[PDB]
């Protein structure tokens, strides 16, 4: 389907059915969006919310986080697993305090230079908190695009990764970028699931190639054996 129809149908779906009341979606800032993205990378939303609230109460600003002892950050992280994320979280807070005056940087290159922040997380921070015109590509988003446009191939091959980034740029609009990027995460998390997707609930069902052929299991490709 035409990219302008993809974006319009996802935005109309988000308006009526999307998630808008998570704590990191209200009175949004770059700091709140970065902290939530790091916690969500390897942990489900229901488990993250109490940790997000405890971190914002103890560390109201990125300078408070930077000046705290690392052992206190690791103690508050206990139960989230994947603690390389917490070691990098503290180093990134120290980089913002030291290079950027305690104010989150607003250019793609300076955000992506932070430890623990790659290409997709950088675009998420700048689009969701300030409305800058960048697309995202985490596992949820990649599954929706690979099924709708029939992208086989393992995304761990560079040519396949590059095709998925170009597709994401093509369907992501500038007007409503914050709504669109959250809506793509909601679709992959709750509707276009790994097993047995809920196509009847999906706003792309009228143009999706996997839905038309009942072939969702082929997309994205798996690692070769
Ligand atoms: S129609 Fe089905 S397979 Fe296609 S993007 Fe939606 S949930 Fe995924």
């Amino acid at each position: 389907m035409q990219a302008s129809q993809f974006s319009a149908q996802v935005l109309d779906w988000y308006d009526k059915y999307g998630r808008k009341t998570l704590p990191w979606q209200i009175d949004k800032t770059p700091y709140k969006v970065w902290l939530s993205e790091v916690m969500l990378q390897q942990t489900q939303v229901a488990t993250v919310i109490p940790y997000f609230e405890r971190f914002m109460a103890r560390f109201p600003t990125v300078t408070d986080l930077a000046n705290a002892p690392l052992d206190e950050v690791l103690h508050l992280w206990t139960g989230l697993g994947y603690y390389a994320r917490a070691r990098n979280l503290h180093k990134a807070a120290q980089q913002v305090a030291t290079l950027h005056g305690g104010k989150f940087p607003e250019t793609f290159e300076e955000v992506a230079a932070l430890p623990g922040v790659g290409r997709s997380t950088a675009g998420a921070i700048l689009s969701l908190s300030l409305g800058k015109h960048f697309p995202i590509l985490d596992g949820n988003v990649q599954r929706v695009l690979a099924r709708c446009y029939a992208v086989s191939g393992w995304p761990g091959k560079k040519e396949v990764e590059n095709k998925l980034w170009s597709l994401s740029e093509q369907v992501t609009p500038a007007v409503g970028v914050e709504r669109f990027n959250q809506a793509m995460m909601d679709l992959g998390a709750m509707i276009c699931t790994r097993s047995k997707p809920k196509c009847s609930l999906c706003p792309l069902q009228n143009g999706c190639i996997a839905a038309a052929n009942n072939s969702w299991a082929l997309y994205p490709g798996k690692k070769p054996k």
